């Protein structure tokens, strides 16, 4: 009981170097692969429908937005993951901004640079911040700064509508749970773990 | 978009380049912690035995008798062999275990299995003798005596699909060994050594 407690001791204390190995190895990956980053997406800006074909090959990417969304999704040319643990060792090695930029569609959907940053709280959860992006005109009865009458039967269904979009996504911080984007942090993740670092592997999947 | 193509295998493989690196530094840092992590779960009498009925996925893998067998392991230590030598994946390990044995039926013993990458790559490995339980006799492959008649090729694959057949396993014969017997591996390796603390933790919550 003693000799056990005495091992369970020093097996928290293992764990913790262990967290403080994962922190040090990550925080020298992403140094080294910013460069590498910055001349693959340089290719990759090259490519006509990279990342429509990267988002459509993506599996589970579509189970998070709105059918209606793909067309809009279609419209994205750029996806930048920037780590901020780079810029600051204060930061959290998830800890990330993300820019997108959407090519738009003629008379319904505007050409847009969007930001949205991604910081760990305390383990630890994302969290963000609400960042503007101009909706489509498609999405103008469901746009949350339009419905007029939010608690009116109708109203509430067409704010859950809008709210499922991946629009409603830029609105989600994680400070208001089963109020916002639902998963809007695993989302998040999906980005920053999977779609941006192995979006050349997923192009290639969807050409094969 | 030809030059971007070229340009993106030049960049894949800088990436590989760079996850070499940075799991051989992961591993390098690793190794003395792993060293005094094994010495406090050598205190624990049955860790493993937790462990390994704790992991998700693992009871799928082998015939349910052999629990009684696996319990018995009271030490698990896995070598990753590109600390010895660059010419090595980083997948590349050596795995020991330490079963304390069943009287009458199980002997105590310490066996080491290996396992290279050839080619992505697949893992292969080289059969290991293992002293099998004696009420494992009759599906034992070396005293199978009749093994091209119903009765003995029924015996046969029942020993095979034990975990006592995946010590002959080498991923080199597809559909005559021990079935999965590299994602098994790669449980061992990626899951069941780095994480078993965490494993152990979850069972006692």
């Amino acid at each position: 009981e003693n000799e056990h407690a005495k091992a369970f001791l020093g097996l928290a204390k293992c764990e913790e170097e262990v967290d403080a190995i994962e922190r040090e190895v990550e925080l020298y990956r992403l140094n080294k692969m910013k460069p590498v980053y910055e001349k693959r997406d340089a290719y990759i800006d090259e490519i006509a429908e990279f990342w429509k074909i990267v988002l459509s090959q993506h599996v589970s990417f579509a189970n998070y937005i709105r059918a209606s969304d793909f067309k809009y999704i279609d419209t994205i040319d750029k996806i930048k993951v920037e780590w901020l643990a780079l810029e600051s060792e204060m930061y959290d090695t998830r800890d990330f901004s993300i820019t997108f930029h959407f090519h738009g569609i003629e008379g319904d959907f505007k050409e847009q640079q969007v930001t949205k940053v991604f910081q760990i709280k305390k383990d630890g959860i994302l969290t963000s911040e609400p960042v503007p992006i101009e909706w489509p005109q498609s999405y103008d009865s469901i746009n949350p700064d339009l419905i007029k009458d939010k608690r009116s039967p109708e109203g509430k269904k067409k704010y859950r509508q809008g709210m499922k979009t991946i629009f409603g996504w830029f609105r989600w911080t994680g400070l208001k749970p089963g109020k916002e984007f639902p998963h809007g942090d695993s989302l998040a993740s999906l980005f920053s773990e999977e779609i941006y670092p192995f979006c050349v592997k997923y192009y290639a999947e969807a050409q094969r």
